């Protein structure tokens, strides 16, 4: 089997990007957010606190004939950017882009945080991490890829974001005419439950290639590339004017600027971030001081490669025995 999904930015900066998913019987179909970095799949439901729901569209567990409560199942999820959430769990039949899985568990969030609230856009998360990391209680549960997986024609996932445009979310195929050149595959550390993977170095701009190990995971569900300080100083000292705002949380730039280029590298390949890709717009309606795409790592304790980066590649995530990614540019 195999399946494919349009996703689409869910704002003008790409700030994040939602993909339908049909849950249960009648369809229900939310729009999730498909999250490489974790990996609970989780929505707004008929059980979600009244006053913590803007907007969404929620899952009714009760309308769904194949809806079963997984009975004592508790989950709970807190993410790198302070959001949370959590509730109980439903076992429901989920499709996406045409390919099924039945006996999904379906995590019914009783609450939310304040992020997810104000996000009327996004109805809940999709995990493509690997499974150790599932918080359903006392009883692990499975991704929907790692459940998808044995019917796949192959055990794989693609990501080919948009640019201020949509993309698309493959299973089970590699889509050929979507990428230029090769893939390049590169090795894949699952001992933290990430797609964790190491970078050869970077470029900015038109400036020579520095070969240095740079580890990172690959992260649908993140915004920004978050590298460490040094290769961060060095893009934002080709900009002028550009500066560590500890008031805003980041590295601005004046909003007249043009922006460099950043490359980095896959194996011996590269992949070229345009400078427009790096702009997520003024601060705050009407500055002139806009934020940048390429944000500091520290105390992150991690180097993420968001969204910024992914969308600027076409992206296999390689769920054989022995996971790699691969990267081409399109």
């Amino acid at each position: 089997s195999t399946g494919s999904a349009t996703t689409t930015p869910i704002d003008s900066l790409d700030d994040a990007y939602i993909t339908p998913v049909q849950i249960g019987t009648p369809a229900q179909t939310l729009n999730l957010d498909f999250d490489t970095g974790s990996s609970d799949l989780w929505v707004f439901s008929s059980e979600t606190t009244a006053s913590e729901v803007d907007g969404q569209t929620i899952y009714t567990p009760s309308k769904s004939t194949t809806a079963k409560l997984l009975s004592g199942a508790t989950w709970s999820i807190s993410y790198g950017d302070g959001s949370s959430s959590s509730g109980d769990v439903y076992t429901d039949t989920v499709s996406v882009g045409g390919l099924t899985v039945t006996g999904q568990a379906v995590e019914s969030a009783k609450k939310v945080s304040s992020s997810f609230t104000e996000d009327s856009t996004i109805d809940g998360l999709l995990g493509l991490a690997f499974s150790t990391l599932n918080t359903v209680s006392p009883t692990q549960q499975k991704t929907f890829f790692d459940n998808a997986k044995a019917s796949l024609d192959s055990p794989v996932f693609t990501a080919d974001l948009g640019y201020h445009a949509p993309g698309t979310y493959n299973f089970g195929f590699i889509d050929t005419t979507a990428y230029t050149g090769s893939i390049t595959y590169t090795a894949v550390s699952t001992k933290q439950g990430f797609w964790e993977w190491t970078s050869t170095g970077y470029a900015v701009g038109s400036g020579t290639f520095k070969s240095t190990s740079i580890d990172g995971i690959a992260d649908t569900g993140t915004t920004l590339l978050y590298l460490p300080a040094t290769v961060v100083s060095a893009y934002w000292a080709q900009v002028s004017g550009a500066k560590s705002s500890s008031s805003v949380g980041g590295y601005v730039f004046p909003c007249s600027a043009t922006l460099p280029s950043f490359t980095f590298g896959v194996g011996s390949a590269r992949i070229v971030i345009p400078g427009d890709y790096i702009d997520f717009g003024p601060i705050s309606t009407g500055s002139s001081s806009c934020f940048g795409g390429i944000q500091s790592s520290a105390g992150i304790g991690i180097n993420i490669f968001g969204d910024v980066a992914l969308k600027a590649a076409f992206v296999v995530f390689n769920g054989a025995t022995t996971p790699t990614l691969g990267f081409a540019s399109k």
